């Protein structure tokens, strides 16, 4: 019933705490950053770095049994909104209509110096 | 199974995203800022915002088949603390107890300059 | 659904309750440094993340579970530079597996708190 998910597929954690735990269909997945899991080293720019929390979250969402369609709640954390067209833009790319429920804010920081931070709820 | 809800009584999404999403007897309501839902522009001022945003959170519960007395937690973002006397204030005003289980932060910024957003779970 | 409230946690300090139950999940409201007992807050970053677990693991014995029912942390810091004694209290706090987490810096924290932590636990 209750799954801890690992995939070296996605980044490793960088702090006290596991990429994301399933319990029965649902999947609480870590906030993910704009990091290449090969390198561990994050992405130059917002755009960049925000293509690659979605291949993060891709992978999560695959190790947990489902897909990106599987979400239904995204948390996003910026610290510039001056990228929420961007934002916007990449969401668009990356995923199909009828999309997940969504909160947006900019915050002061954000771990590694990331411009992005995405946490995500999915049923599958 | 995912049911995506909608409703001209609440502000239309900023970003991509929707409303708020369904699953069983939970819903996931997307962080709502104080439009008015008809024309898009932010009321004037903390207090106007923060009844705006109840307005609207309410409108989406309906929509899903709840009522506010469903939410159990609330998840609020302020750009001043200066607001957290008022913001419990408006709470009361707008809900009975047993009360939600809530977190409260400042951040640095909200979309199109609001001054308060909060994201919304349902138990129906 | 059960509204949980033991005073072995802090009191809310403002319009919400401490945690939510419904079926098997528990939504924890965010918590503070507070000693329950005088309503305080611990002084510094270490001595509030310390107790923020002691009051969250309160919370979750009152809800029926522990701490390693904790599916998903969330975590509100006033300063980055406090995210490695955060990742040390929670290794002295929690045994693996390790919830899901998010953590960001925000601008504040309510009565002046240095970090907040929310929880979803699945008993």
């Amino acid at each position: 019933t209750r799954q801890t998910i690992q995939t070296d597929k996605a980044p490793a954690a960088v702090g006290t705490y596991s990429q994301a735990v399933k319990v029965g269909n649902t999947v609480y997945i870590s906030g993910q950053l704009g990091f290449d899991p090969e390198t561990m080293e994050l992405r130059e720019g917002f755009k960049a770095q925000a293509e690659q929390v979605f291949e993060n979250i891709k992978a999560i969402c695959e190790a947990a049994g489902g897909s990106l369609n599987d979400v239904v709640k995204f948390n996003v954390s910026l610290t510039d909104l001056s990228d929420f067209a961007v934002l916007n833009e990449v969401f668009v790319a990356n995923l199909s209509e009828p999309y997940p429920a969504r909160a947006a804010v900019q915050v002061a920081a954000l771990p590694k110096g990331g411009v992005v931070e995405i946490e995500s709820i999915l049923y599958i």
